[PDB]
């Protein structure tokens, strides 16, 4: 309807693949190359299938910061035979907080699904299924079992992956470059 919506559907259209683990289908952000990320309760194995296709993960690390905390982000690499439009250069460097953010997912369940979820909080520290999480993002939307792996954005800028919520707000980890360089 806007600009927002139109940077996130860019990303969308050309940045994501639907992934399936034991664990269920998720929203999957290609970034550079053949590197993409998935939520790290999404238990990525040896074999993962990308949008139906049987794809052997060529490695996968489920990153922790310099605490060793959890950050909810896996990094996967997949043995896929196309490379992703590389995107790098929208990842923010720093934490920080955002106004006027969209979270958009594509699966069989929610094709094509764009919600504005208004002002983004830098909240940090945040206890997430029991596990004690760094660097989550916080914006007040009623989001659901379904969204998870969902790309936030704003105008020009791809800022984190959806990975939980409590009815009231929803919860992302944070992307940041310095995650991505080769
Ligand atoms: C909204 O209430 C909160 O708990 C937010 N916490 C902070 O202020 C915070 C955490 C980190 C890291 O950087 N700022
Ligand atoms: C503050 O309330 C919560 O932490 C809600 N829990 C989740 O969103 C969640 C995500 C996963 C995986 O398992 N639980």
């Amino acid at each position: 309807m806007g600009p927002g919506f139109d940077f996130a559907q860019a990303i969308m259209k050309k940045n994501t693949v639907i992934a399936r683990t034991e664990k269920g289908e998720f929203t999957m952000l290609g970034v550079y190359d053949r590197v993409a990320v998935i939520p790290t309760h999404a238990s990525v194995g040896e074999i993962i299938y990308i949008n139906d296709v049987e794809t052997r993960v060529l490695d996968a690390c489920a990153l922790r910061d310099l605490t060793d905390t959890n950050l909810e982000i896996t990094i996967v690499k997949l043995d896929r035979n196309q490379k992703f439009r590389d995107i790098r250069h929208f990842l923010p460097r720093c934490e920080d907080d955002y106004n006027d953010a969209v979270l958009s997912v594509h699966t069989s369940k929610f094709p094509n699904m764009y919600i504005p979820v208004g002002q983004v909080t830098n909240y940090g520290f945040l206890n997430l299924g029991g596990t004690p999480t760094h660097r989550i993002l916080m914006y007040n939307f009623p989001t659901r079992a379904g969204q998870c792996g969902g790309v936030v954005t704003t105008t020009g800028k791809v800022i984190g992956i959806h990975v939980g919520g409590n009815g009231a707000q929803g919860f992302a980890a944070m992307l940041l470059h310095s995650y991505f360089t080769d």
